[PDB]
């Protein structure tokens, strides 16, 4: 297996491009979900009241800002666009965002399902 470092090189989003904000949004969200998965698995059995209440708060604010941002941004870019490159980027953008969205939702549900103090 090849495990290499992956850090956003283009942080400065001055241009504030549509795809730029979208990619950054889906990237951050996805990452958080991947890392959150672990806590969810451990919390599933641990059933820790503190760990749960915490994950819920973090997952709430994350899924919230992501849902709102993604929805708005997506609705913005969806306004008008037609091109090979634009189509490709747009396709992958919605693909990654959609995936992270489903996973995130599932995680939240599970957390809420687990009974704790």
């Amino acid at each position: 297996q090849e495990h290499k470092p992956k850090k956003d090189d283009f942080r400065n989003e001055f241009d504030h491009l549509l795809i730029e904000q979208a990619n950054h949004a889906i990237e951050k969200g996805e990452h958080q979900l991947l890392y959150l998965q672990h806590q969810l698995d451990e919390l599933n059995e641990n059933k820790s009241k503190e760990l749960q209440e915490k994950i819920i708060r973090e997952l709430d604010v994350v899924c919230a800002m992501i849902e709102g941002a993604q929805g708005a941004l997506e609705r913005e870019l969806k306004r008008t666009d037609l091109n090979i490159l634009e189509r490709f980027n747009y396709e992958e953008a919605q693909t990654l965002s959609k995936i992270l969205l489903k996973d995130l939702k599932e995680t939240e549900q599970k957390v809420k399902d687990i009974q704790t103090q």
